[PDB]
């Protein structure tokens, strides 16, 4: 279905919700891709190791096929890396600066109740030259306590990143421009009598005198106001992410001034059709995948072709599996101790290979 | 001198200035070392090609020699970088939040001139009960134009990554959270007259009747209000980062309640406090830096001490460079072309291995 995630966004804080739930996706892809390397780099040094360890040079020849595998696919894998890095990492900051701008406007537009000041009575002053009674307020202020977005269960549910996979997502739903650039207030003024500059009696946050002065125009003479609310209302809006054909992103920057929306869509687009290749991961090798991957043809072609290379790392997985995986968690190497994989990931793994290599 | 950068902060723009020039600062720290661990891991890979094809035992174990120094102080480097790096990092995401909210918050504090809207005349009517004129205003707004930060040649000598040193730092200067938080604003309210629900000319943008209604109050009833003016001024706070003994932070979380500027200032001890150290930079080691080297120590006895690293190395450092450093860059492999240290850093890295250890 498309649209799950984006189309449950229909207010402020689950737009927050929504961008931070996707540039946390970007993020996580590029950690897993990365962490994959770096699990293929801990097994390219610990068979490093096992070379060092072996006097066969058929069993040396194997590891070094092994070495040459994982160096290859995983230097490239690195480089292939970089371009959909750089452009998921784009789209991430720009969700989290959109997050952030839009939580810092909702704590502000949350502002919805006036504090009145004790205001000064006037005659005529400007902006009213022509007023015989004018009540001044200077500096009345609205302040809300700190606001907090509250996400139900169905909220996580759908606005998650098993929601924001590409083939999924056609647009994105933002809140209006207006909420973050417009403060809104309704205002009343109210009159009794002949309001004046002597309407000097302030105790009710209005300027009043004659007869008795009190609360609800108790005076003769009164001029007041108040502004009764703040706020301005939220609204959503929908951007595509793709043009009509659905390939291209749509809002290429360069064609003329674009709003937030249109920016940050063409930034999803971009980061949603640079899709990140992992390589193979060599800690879980299966004798299958070895034989049948490409670069193993020339590889094993330069060491030793699928039949050279079933008689190099075993005919079965067991077999396989037993020579040259599972020795990595389980053989221990001692000199003056540890597992092989950790020992080559430690700050003795150079010279645990320096040792070895020497005798 | 202390406090260069942020006593150069005394407005919400150059707090923002600031704000993601440290953060940059950090994100640099961290992408330096990796940037130097990456030149160590094609050192390594470089080392390792030459190894295989030379066929003198003692350059060969010379060559391994430099491939477990190698290891050893470049996964070393990489352990030890990973707590420096996320205490960084969450500094840096702290201060871009930081300096979004900022900006957010200018622009809404830069709408300072309301628009009016067509009232409605009343009499009596709350929140004035007591009132025989009311004048009644709904969704008064007030928005800016797209706001932007504008700095001076020496706002950027001053607020720049080279007054960020730790030696250098022991607070932070953050805008008053009022400015994030709360709308302010000045308003009057004028009459002339005897305003009631009767005064529906509206053309002034207030209630007028009687005589000439027109600009100024022209009739002889009026009752209006204008808002004068927006906007909440900006004030400065600091903060210090060390306890009064200048070790330790202050502003530890987990004691109580904290503000936006006692959080800021304790992830920016922390990640001031947390240095990366960088390992040699191994394509440009000398044989000095080589044979003073403590971990060589234990590599050397186990392969061949300074007397036997001398012989394994060169004597002087200009055959070290000779023998060990220059093939780097200059030496071509061809088989069936590239520069050593390119092509064990390019897609056919593995295959040159098992091309030359096959030969
Ligand atoms: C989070 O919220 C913040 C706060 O509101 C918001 O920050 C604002 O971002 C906008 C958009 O980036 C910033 O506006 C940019 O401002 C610069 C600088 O303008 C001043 O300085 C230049 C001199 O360098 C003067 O020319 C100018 O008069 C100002 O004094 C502009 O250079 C940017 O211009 C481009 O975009 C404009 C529309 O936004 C166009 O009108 C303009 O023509 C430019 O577009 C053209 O060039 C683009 C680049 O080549 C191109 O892609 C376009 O297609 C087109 O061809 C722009 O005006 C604004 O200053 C920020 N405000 C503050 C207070 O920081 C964040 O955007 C928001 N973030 C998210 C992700 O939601
Ligand atoms: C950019 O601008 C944004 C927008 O203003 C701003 O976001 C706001 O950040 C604050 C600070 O993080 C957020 O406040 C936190 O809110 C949570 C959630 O509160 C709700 O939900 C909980 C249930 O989980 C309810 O209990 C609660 O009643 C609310 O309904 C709170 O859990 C956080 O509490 C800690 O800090 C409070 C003070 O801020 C304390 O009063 C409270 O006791 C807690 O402190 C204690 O626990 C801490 C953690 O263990 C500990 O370190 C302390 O020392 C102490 O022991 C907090 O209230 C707020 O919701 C955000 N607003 C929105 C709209 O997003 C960003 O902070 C700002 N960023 C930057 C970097 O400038």
């Amino acid at each position: 279905a498309k649209d799950t995630a984006a189309g449950h966004v229909t207010t402020p804080c689950t737009e927050i919700l929504f961008d931070l739930t996707l540039a946390k996706h970007y993020e996580n892809q590029i950690q897993a891709a990365e962490s994959a390397l770096n699990r293929n780099y801990a097994a390219i040094r610990s068979w490093t190791l096992l070379e060092a360890m072996s006097s066969d040079g058929n069993r040396q020849n194997a590891y070094t096929g092994l070495i040459a595998y994982g160096i290859q696919i995983t230097v490239n894998a690195e480089q292939e890396l970089q371009g959909p890095k750089q452009t998921k990492l784009r789209a991430a900051h720009a969700l989290r600066h959109r997050a952030a701008n839009l939580s810092a406007a909702l704590q502000i537009q949350a502002a919805q109740q006036a504090t009145l000041t004790k205001p000064t009575a006037g005659g005529a002053q400007t902006p009213f030259s022509g007023a015989t009674g004018t009540c001044k307020y200077e500096g009345i202020t609205a302040t809300a306590g700190e606001q907090s977005c509250k996400y139900s269960t169905e909220d996580e549910e759908k606005i998650n990143a098993a929601h924001m996979n590409p083939e999924v997502m056609t647009q994105i739903t933002t809140i209006g421009d207006k909420y973050l650039t417009t403060i809104t207030l309704d205002a009343i003024a109210g009159s009794k009598g002949n309001p004046t500059q002597s309407s000097a009696t302030y105790a009710e946050q209005d300027c009043q005198d004659g007869g008795n002065p009190g609360p609800n125009f108790g005076g003769a003479n009164a001029l007041g106001l108040q502004v009764t609310k703040l706020g301005t209302k939220a609204t959503t809006e929908k951007t595509n992410l793709y043009t009509a054909g659905g390939t291209e992103c749509e809002h290429q920057p360069g064609n003329g001034p674009q709003k937030t929306k249109q920016r940050l869509a063409y930034l999803v687009c971009e980061a949603n059709k640079a899709a990140i290749i992992t390589p193979t991961d060599l800690q879980t090798l299966t004798l299958d995948a070895l034989i049948s991957a490409p670069e193993m043809a020339a590889i094993g072609d330069a060491l030793l072709i699928q039949q050279l290379l079933k008689k190099a790392y075993g005919q079965t997985n067991e077999q396989f599996q037993k020579n040259f995986i599972k020795p990595l968690a389980a053989q221990t190497v001692k000199f003056k101790s540890n597992t092989v994989a950790a020992l080559m990931s430690s700050p003795n793994s150079g010279l645990a290979l320096a040792y070895h290599k020497g005798k």
